RNA sequence: UAUAGAGCAU
């Protein structure tokens, strides 16, 4: 269960000078005393215990501290850069801010040069105490100085999103091992935050008012009772906060409390009648609802125009559509532009004149590190039809003109369900729209022979089962259905829902906009997704020049796990179905809330196993497991427990069925940046580096086989190179081999022309969980949400998440 | 249609 180390350094492609957001540090050879800190009462804010931490330096600088300029990590930890006038025995001291008890109790010495000898690759594996105490020391002086957020820091600059929210510009910053250096990786980053402002302006933007001008409906208040549920709020009439539980249904004229008299007996009040005695405030929005704060035993409700939303609270509920196109279009930077933004960060941060940095004699390079990458040369693309073009990708980029489908796939009898009022989409519109997906359908190898045989429009997501329960009955081998949406609707969660897991019929919505507006680019798009739901080949990676691991048979996976923001989380595991590879089976299981773990990955394993037996004929001799967005943290818990169940199904199918376990991680989330030393090598108006470009060196593990890829081409904004970390190989792959390999499966995703950011069978993983969000509509029995997401037998065989 | 892109603990 120990990551297998690095096996070699690729020597695949073509050399291309790079710098990364990672700046070397110089450390000190010298050893960290280690004091924990119990604090009473505990569980304060970090921020608190900052503060109480900062003035306790100051009254024992003259006892205990002195000159020295200690790091504090919030919580428990404290560091020195020399050992504290404190013998090996606990002292209780008294601190006390506008009174908290502090005892300081030496617990161990971080050697430095212990890390020294692991970054050499001497010792197994890197300390990960030394590691932690150099974060503690390069972020001491930002948490007092901005407000941090996970590994990242924010502060006050407006930038609006509506409905409250704010986009908020400030920094990540971690510290890293790789081969002989630490590193300080730096990258600008952007959140949403909830604008700090009254909560009775907070209504107006969550409802649209134009102000706060009586009493909210059903509908306004179940609203706003979603968007402020947990969020913070601080109190005006008395600068406390309180957290929100719920939105009272009665307004504060009527909403009553138990209130015990002067004499025994209890009454019961009204929240603006209390404020009217207590408090001498007469409401002035006596019809708006209260706000249920603390315990929901003490009743404490809180009027709207007395509490203020607290100042710096992360938006993670999910964001509008609009939201999230402002926030994009606000915060995307061209490559060359990132690149500055972080040289800016790294003058202003000025680490080597921060007093703590120097204290611990850490220096930070000024300069990106220089790292050579490797542009490795693309696949080709082998499609169908008499000509046997072959696709060669240009900048991670081909189209499919003068070629056709590898396998295409005759649609002889189809039909259109239209759910737009045909003053929207007319008879007209829909033929104007049917003729050219048949030119570009002949042409593309997929052949829509005639006419749509039945073209009915209706509204109402009640009308679509009946309407499909009508239609596979009465014609005969009806291949395809395309529906018609008109803007957002529940209706397609029902589509998929009835057509996916129901009747099983292959199904293709399409906005109503595209129809009015045709492009061929967009019907040809069009035309990748149905040719695969129906069972045909768009195009294969050319047989001959295909790694060596093709020489057996081999099946990929792709494991992924995705969350709601309780809602049961959804696992998805896909799997090939052949050689080419092309054809992939879906796997999908609902589990605990929020557990990353594929509680049922065995038994996921084990029917894609027995579905590549039967379509192949062939027991996979290895198995290439490629599991998306897995932490550094549960490495040990993912690999443990996923690396058994896969382990588990091979033993459960035949007891001496040992395929070689092939177990990589693959991460899009972190904060490696990549960039062009010479600008001749910059792709398109982003400036990006080129697809294919690979980075196993300097950057990288220590001693562990994990590399950079970045597949695909960057158009908006800076790329994310995706991050692949071997966990475990049986099959002892070459890092060439694995590369090239994981390169070219980033060709065979069969929605676009393009080489995608992380391989076919991890993108799969995740569209098959998204799908089956929509299949969990409704309108909570564990056993019954299971049955909302298996699929019917005739599509589960097919794509249908394509 | 789709890739990419910011983020996604009283």
């Amino acid at each position: 269960f120990k990551p297998p180390p690095r096996p070699d350094f690729g020597t695949s492609g073509r050399t291309i000078k790079l710098q990364a957001n990672f700046f070397e540090m110089d450390i000190p050879k010298i050893d960290i005393y280690h004091y924990e800190l119990d604090i009473k009462p505990e569980k304060c804010p970090r921020r608190v215990n900052r503060e109480i931490v900062e003035h306790m330096v100051q009254h024992f600088k003259t006892q205990i501290f002195g000159d020295r300029k200690p790091v504090f990590d919030g919580r428990k930890n404290l560091y020195t850069a020399m050992p504290l006038p404190i013998g090996r025995d606990k002292v209780e001291l008294e601190v006390t801010l506008p009174i908290f008890k502090v005892s300081i109790k030496w617990v161990s010495c971080v050697s430095l040069q212990a890390l020294h000898d692991a970054l050499s690759g001497r010792l197994p594996s890197v300390p990960f105490e030394t590691i932690q105490a150099l974060d503690v020391v390069m972020r001491h002086l930002p948490s007092m100085r901005y407000t941090p957020v996970g590994r990242s820091f924010f502060t006050a600059s407006s930038n609006p999103l509506g409905g409250g929210r704010e986009v908020w510009f400030g920094f990540h910053q971690s510290v890293r091992p790789s081969l002989w250096k630490m590193m300080l990786n730096i990258d600008v980053s952007a959140t949403a935050f909830y604008k700090a402002q009254p909560v009775i302006e907070f209504v107006c933007e969550v409802l649209d008012f134009k102000s706060i001008e009586k009493p909210l409906t059903d509908s306004q208040r179940v609203k706003f009772t979603k968007e402020i549920k947990g969020l913070k709020v601080e109190i005006t009439h008395c600068k406390r906060k309180y957290r929100v539980c719920n939105v009272t249904r009665r307004p504060a004229s009527h909403q009553t409390f138990p209130l015990q008299q002067e004499s025994g007996q209890t009454v019961e009040c009204t929240v603006a009648q209390y404020f009217k005695d207590r408090h001498k405030l007469v409401l002035r929005y006596p019809h708006l609802p209260c706000l249920q704060v603390g315990q929901e035993q003490k009743h404490t409700y809180l009027p709207l125009e007395v509490c203020n939303i607290v100042a710096g609270q992360r938006c993670i509920k999910k964001l509008t559509d609009n939201q999230t196109s402002t926030m994009i279009r606000a915060t995307a930077r061209s490559a060359p532009d990132r690149q500055e933004e972080i040289s800016k960060l790294m003058r202003s941060a000025s680490f080597n004149t921060d007093p703590y940095v120097r204290e611990f004699g850490i220096m930070v390079k000024d300069e990106m590190t220089d790292v050579t990458g490797r542009v490795l040369q693309p696949p080709s693309i082998l499609y169908g039809g008499r000509n046997k073009a072959i696709a060669t990708p240009v900048q991670g980029v081909w189209d499919m003109r003068n070629k056709q489908f590898h396998t295409g796939i005759e649609i002889k009898v189809w039909a259109i369900a239209c759910f737009a009022p045909q003053r929207q989409c007319t008879e007209v519109h829909l033929k104007s729209f049917t003729e050219q997906l048949r030119k570009i359908s002949r042409d593309a190898g997929m052949p829509i022979q005639g006419q749509p045989c039945f073209c009915k429009y209706a509204q109402g997501a009640d009308s679509v089962e009946p309407m499909f329960r009508h239609l596979k009955n009465t014609y005969a081998g009806l291949q395809l259905v395309v529906v018609i949406l008109p803007g957002k609707t529940p209706v397609y969660a029902e589509v998929k829902r009835v057509g996916d897991t129901v009747l099983g019929m292959a199904t293709q919505c399409v906005q109503m906009k595209n129809v009015q507006r045709t492009t061929p680019q967009t019907l040809s798009n069009l035309c990748l997704k149905i040719n695969v739901k129906l069972g045909g080949v768009n195009n294969i990676l050319l047989p001959q020049g295909r790694p060596p691991v093709f020489q057996q048979p081999v099946i990929f996976l792709g494991a992924n796990v995705t969350h709601p923001p309780k809602k049961p989380s959804i696992a998805a595991v896909v799997g090939s179905m052949d050689a080419h590879p092309n054809r992939y089976c879906a796997t999908v299981r609902v589990q605990q809330h929020r557990q990353e773990i594929i509680q049922d990955l065995a038994a996921m394993v084990r029917e894609l196993l027995i579905q590549f037996y039967k379509s192949t004929r062939f027991k996979p001799t290895r198995i290439i497991f490629y599991r998306n967005g897995v932490s550094e943290g549960q490495f040990q818990q993912v690999l443990h427990h996923e690396l058994l169940a896969i382990r588990e199904a091979c033993i459960k199918l035949e007891k001496d069925y040992q395929p070689g376990i092939t177990f990589i991680v693959v991460q899009k989330r972190h904060h490696t940046r990549l960039f062009c030393t010479d600008k001749n090598e910059r792709v398109g108006k982003s400036g990006n580096i080129p697809a294919g470009t690979t980075v196993d060196t300097k950057i990288t593990h220590p001693t562990e086989f994990d590399f950079y890829l970045c597949s695909h081409a960057g158009i908006q904004g800076t790329s994310r190179p995706s991050h692949y970390h071997v966990l475990w190989d049986d099959n002892r792959f070459s890092s060439d081999e694995l590369q090239i390999l994981t390169y070219q499966l980033c060709h065979t995703y069969v929605r676009c022309t393009r080489s995608v950011s992380i391989p076919a069978p991890a993108y799969y993983a995740h569209l098959v969980a998204f799908r089956a969000r929509y299949h969990l509509v409704d309108k909570r029995d564990h056993q019954a949400l299971a049955k909302a997401v298996q699929v019917h037998q005739d599509t589960l065989r097919t794509m249908y998440f394509a």
